[PDB]
């Protein structure tokens, strides 16, 4: 409902975690487990690769049609680009619906 | 300079003409070319074909584009369609000129 492929198998999920290690135990024994471990994190690059299928338009529509587009008109920033802060922002919600087809 | 395709050997000129067809010449020999001829016209269909190249678009701009688009607002017409009274309009000059590329 809120829109997209309803899957009976979906993209599975991708679990990931550091495991732990601990700092130095004690000499003697202790059966409690280890509550001292050492500061950890880890960082890294991840690559998702998707295909994906196309259905191209047929249509024998006459005049020219809505599509998405830019506005020329001057503005301070690039719309989809970064600030002059670096910082990266979406402008508008841009949904798929631009061609036409009948009913 | 007015825009296009320059050639050497463009495509050529197509030529037609209906022939002339006397009307009764007299039955005593004039050597006068004939000036009276049946009233006539021709009609039919031209088929034109043209098969066109492409280059394609290449970018690696992350930003969108300006594209030509029509216009959601209401209006009496649609643009580059038929009028109430039949007559096909073009509303607008339109150029080739939306996408870009680095110079």
């Amino acid at each position: 409902l809120m829109g997209g492929f309803g899957m009976k198998h979906p993209p599975p999920q991708i679990l990931i975690k550091n495991t732990p290690v601990p700092a130095d135990p004690p000499t003697a024994f202790n059966k409690d487990k280890l509550n001292s471990f050492i500061t950890q994190y880890s960082t890294g690059q991840v690559s998702v690769e998707i295909e994906w299928e196309l259905q191209k338009e047929n249509s024998k529509r006459w005049n020219p049609e809505i599509q998405y587009t830019s506005n020329y008109y001057k503005s301070n920033n690039v719309e989809f680009a970064v600030n002059t802060e670096g910082v990266y922002s979406e402008p508008r919600p841009i949904g798929t619906r631009y061609l036409t087809r009948n009913l």
